């Protein structure tokens, strides 16, 4: 605290500081509320570890951030530090202040289809009003990182390498992966050859990111911006769709109980495209099932190769987790592959409403 009010001077705080205490249930940064006598501020020290080029990082931040509060946009307002800085290097730390998003609630996992809808709502207004935006501006903040043929050739130096002589153990989980392989390029392809548009990514599309308005359950602003990326907004799209759609916990051990969700689908995708309409391309509409697909593919390779590394990357609570996880969403991969004609439908469907 006397610490923490001496990294608090540096940043230009419209309000005397009267208090700083850890806050929220975010496990990457260090996140304290900061109460003054006058509005309240959020700060933060930056995790280096994972993010060592803060330089890097704020740009991107303030780039994004800036574009949107042009257009009146609700968005994360960075406070500078006293020296004009959006942040500052103070004791070896990387700390910033963004104003506090007042009178807001968020979720950490999907409560129900409403307020799926409006996770999708939100997503998709931010891709809107992004969707002038150069995004290649934007440096690549964890290389590769919904790079899905990138990612299975960490999966394949993995399983070659089969440290722990765990492959042995998962053989028709591996075949899953393998025989899948051909599939793995769609939407690299697309950005590349230019049939899929360049659009800013969030890429950690989780509802804890996300704030809706206390009172009304409206989306508010969209949180979280350490891993803003160029890439395909079907990576961000599809993700949700992986952990959101899902009727099970991503490390359900029993595999009855998980299922790919149509109704959520329908849901994130009615909020989502909703907002999106006038933006969004025959391609990528085409390809909104399959993203889903193409993320939970991406994510279950990633448990299984970390299984087979000895758990290095994801953190475990016992031996088999990973596998477990893996298995969820190898899971949900099938159903969606089976559900593919309804999801084509929905999205036709939701489409042509939207106008
Ligand atoms: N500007 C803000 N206004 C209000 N609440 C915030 C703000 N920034 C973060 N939070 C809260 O702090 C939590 C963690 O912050 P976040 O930036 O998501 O860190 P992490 O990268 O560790 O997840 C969020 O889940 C959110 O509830
Ligand atoms: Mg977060
Ligand atoms: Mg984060």
């Amino acid at each position: 605290n006397e610490v923490l009010f001496g990294i608090a001077s540096h940043f230009a705080l419209e309000g005397a500081v009267t208090g700083i205490e850890p806050y929220g249930d975010g496990h990457i940064n260090t996140t304290y509320l900061v109460t003054t006598d006058g509005p309240r501020y959020i700060l933060q020290q930056m995790n280096t570890s994972i993010f060592p080029d803060t330089v890097n990082l704020m740009r991107n931040v303030e780039l994004v951030t800036s574009t949107l509060k042009a257009q009146g946009k609700e968005t994360l307002d960075i406070v500078p530090t006293t020296s004009g800085a959006t942040w500052a290097e103070i004791d070896g730390g990387a700390w910033r202040v963004y104003k506090f998003i007042e009178h807001t609630v968020s979720y950490n996992l999907v409560p129900n289809p409403d307020v799926f809808r409006e996770a999708g709502s939100a997503f998709g207004d931010f891709q809107n009003f992004l969707s002038e935006f150069d995004a290649s501006q934007l440096t690549e903040t964890i290389a590769h990182f919904h790079d899905t043929p990138h990612r299975f050739e960490d999966f394949k130096a993995a399983l070659a390498a089969d440290k722990l002589g765990r492959a042995a153990a998962c053989q028709p989980e591996i075949d899953f992966y393998l025989s899948h392989a051909d599939q793995y390029a769609v939407v690299m392809d697309g950005l590349r050859d230019g049939s899929i548009p360049l659009r800013v990514t969030h890429n950690d599309t989780k509802l804890n990111n996300i704030l809706m308005d206390a009172t009304t359950g409206k989306a508010r602003a969209i949180i979280d911006l350490d891993t803003i990326m160029p890439g395909s907004m079907l990576f961000d799209f599809g993700d949700s769709i992986r952990f959101g759609a899902s009727t099970a916990l991503e490390d359900e051990k029993d595999l009855s109980k998980v299922h790919f969700s149509t109704e959520l689908f329908r849901a994130y995708t009615e909020g989502f495209v909703g907002e999106l309409r006038g933006s969004i391309t025959a391609r990528e509409a085409e390809l909104l099932p399959f993203s889903g697909n193409l993320l939970t593919m991406e994510c279950g390779m990633r448990f299984l190769a970390d299984y087979l590394e000895g758990d290095i990357y994801f953190a475990t609570k016992y031996p088999e987790h990973n596998l477990v996880r893996t298995r969820t969403q190898i899971k949900l991969v099938q159903e969606m592959e089976q559900k593919a004609s309804e999801t084509r439908a929905i999205v036709a469907d939701i489409m042509e409403a939207a106008r």
